[PDB]
């Protein structure tokens, strides 16, 4: 019935728009009309302004997400973003502290809910719009289905609107009104035996353990011999190679140089970017971020280390060669599995590179924006 979502400026479940329609649901908004009062929480709970740059506040958010964030369909794996990853995700250029919103239960002083946004320029069907990117919405498991999430969403919308920003982008595995695109995820096994033992992957009578390990074996040599970790000096060249590439898609972020530096310079166990430089020119890039899963109820293993394909561009090799090197560089950095979405050119390499189709998909949404939906090959943004 979507009783909350139907009160919001998003498409109805049946809405379908021509390619010519590309505009807000509600235009001519006025900063001066936005509510100044915080939305009301139930008795005994209060808003909390989180300082993600303080280790202790950042620790509280980490604990909340570690225990209560997203689980796979079978409740065996739960995302386990690290504290340094949350730091990086939330302190991008021109971030606002007041868009990092916690909810505490007054009597324990414990964080029980969270929601965040960062500002990003988003190009949708060739119109660039100042938006908020929303992520890390989470309500403690003990307080589910109490209608707290619409409170968090309405409060962040109010604070975003105070900055004269009236559109947002977000992704969810759940179906809401109404996806602008829908991308399945695929997984390429790296540590086969481990993935079998935790029930991420399976065997069978044809594929014995030894034959499954042989199947996923990779040669420890790069297609692009000079691919190396990105350094500060490469920010200009990355901004030109990526910025040009992305303009073909129907939905992408428009990065400034300061955004390239933030989103790509390598941070161990967070973000890995590699470049191929020729003549002082960046001609190819690979990137992926680290998003481990906590494994629930396995006696031997508690963590699955997973590399998540972010942005990959090649001008000197085939896309298949580039993605093969991405898998190898993930392997060299101790990752058990390489995960990709069917966005950009990704799907075209999944069969040859031995990726397996996963169990669900990620829906891309816009808030207060009406437009034609599109196949995921035309999606040119990867969220965290
Ligand atoms: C202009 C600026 C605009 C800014 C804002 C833009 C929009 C931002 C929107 C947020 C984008 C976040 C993106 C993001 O973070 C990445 S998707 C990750 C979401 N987090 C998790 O799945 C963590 C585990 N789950 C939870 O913590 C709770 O289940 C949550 C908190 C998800 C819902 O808590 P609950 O205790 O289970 O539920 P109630 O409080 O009773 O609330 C039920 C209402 O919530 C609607 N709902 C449920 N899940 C949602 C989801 N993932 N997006 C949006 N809405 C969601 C649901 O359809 C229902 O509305 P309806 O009756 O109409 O159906
Ligand atoms: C696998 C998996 N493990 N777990 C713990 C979950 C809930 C899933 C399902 C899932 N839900 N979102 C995604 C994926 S796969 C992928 C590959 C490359 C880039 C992004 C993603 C992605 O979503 C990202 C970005 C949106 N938030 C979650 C991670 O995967
Ligand atoms: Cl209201
Ligand atoms: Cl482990
Ligand atoms: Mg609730």
């Amino acid at each position: 019935d979507y009783k909350f979502w139907y009160t919001q400026p998003v498409p109805k479940i049946n809405d379908e728009f021509n390619e010519s329609v590309n505009e807000p649901f509600i235009s001519d908004n006025k900063v001066e009309d936005v509510r100044k009062d915080e939305y009301k929480l139930p008795p005994g709970y209060s808003w909390y302004v989180c300082d993600v740059k303080d280790e202790k506040d950042r620790s509280e958010i980490y604990t909340l997400l570690t225990d209560n964030y997203v689980e796979d369909d079978d409740n065996i794996f739960r995302f386990n973003y690290s504290a340094e990853f949350l730091l990086w995700a939330l302190t991008s250029p021109n971030y606002l502290k007041t868009w990092h919103i916690g909810v505490k239960y007054d009597a324990s002083n414990k964080l029980i809910g969270f929601i965040s946004a960062i500002p990003t320029d988003i190009c949708i069907h060739k119109r660039t719009i100042k938006m908020a990117e929303v992520n890390f919405l989470c309500v403690h498991k003990t307080l589910r289905s109490k209608r707290l999430a619409p409170v968090l969403i309405k409060e962040i919308t109010r604070r975003i609107n105070l900055e004269n920003i009236w559109q947002a982008i977000y992704t969810a595995g759940v179906y809401l009104p109404k996806p602008v695109s829908d991308a399945r995820y695929y997984h390429r096994s790296i540590n086969v035996k481990k993935l079998i033992e935790i029930g991420f992957s399976s065997l069978n009578s044809r594929l014995t353990m030894s034959r499954a390990i042989k199947l996923y074996r990779v040669e420890d040599t790069l297609n692009i011999k000079n691919m190396r970790l990105m350094k500060k000096k490469d920010v200009e060249g990355v901004h030109k190679l990526l910025g040009s590439y992305l303009e073909q898609f129907n939905l992408y972020a428009v990065f400034t140089k300061e955004e390239i530096a933030h989103w790509f310079l390598p941070i161990e166990n967070v973000i890995y970017t590699y470049v191929n430089e020729e003549n002082g020119k960046i001609k190819d890039m690979i990137s992926f971020y680290s998003l481990p899963s906590q494994i629930l109820g396995n006696d031997k293993y508690s963590t699955l280390n997973a590399a998540y394909s972010f942005y990959n561009v090649t001008t000197t090799a085939t896309f298949k060669q580039l993605m093969q090197d991405a898998i190898l560089l993930a392997k060299r950095n101790n990752f058990d599995v390489f995960n990709a979405l069917e966005v950009m050119q990704n799907k075209s390499v999944f069969e040859d590179l031995k990726f397996g189709e996963g169990d669900g998909s990620l829906k891309y949404y816009l808030y207060n924006w009406k437009c034609a939906s599109f196949a995921p090959a035309h999606v040119g943004i990867v969220l965290l």
